[PDB]
DNA sequence: ATTGAGGCTGGTCATGGCGCTCATAAATCTGGTATACTTACCCACATTGGGGCTGATTCTG
C-alpha cells in the first residue's frame, strides 16, 4: 500500500508539474498588466505561478 | 518653685471622587471561492586584468 500510494503521488506530481510548465506562458501574459503598481515583474509572475 | 488653663501632640468616622477590573457589541480585520476564451517584457585619464598573439629556446620528422 505504501509504495502504491507513493507511485500514485509521484504520478500526480508529475502531471501537475507538466500543467504548471505548460501554463507558465498564460501566467506571464496575465501578469503583464500589473507591472507598474509598486511591485516587481518577477514578484508578480511568481504570485501568478502560485495562483 | 506649684497648680490653674491655653496650644498643641496622640487617634475617630466615615467620605468622595479616581482607578482597576467585568462584560457587551458593532465595527474592523482575515480567509475563501468565481468555469464561452484571453499563453516569450521593453565625459576624459590612469591602472590592472583577461585573452590573443610573438618570438625564441626545445624538440621533431
Amino acid at each position: 500500500i505504501n509504495r502504491r500510494m507513493s507511485i500514485g503521488e509521484a504520478k500526480a506530481r508529475r502531471a501537475k508539474k507538466e500543467m504548471v510548465e505548460a501554463n507558465l506562458r498564460l501566467v506571464i501574459s496575465i501578469a503583464k498588466k500589473y507591472t507598474n503598481r509598486g511591485l516587481q515583474f518577477l514578484d508578480l509572475i511568481q504570485e501568478g505561478n502560485i495562483g
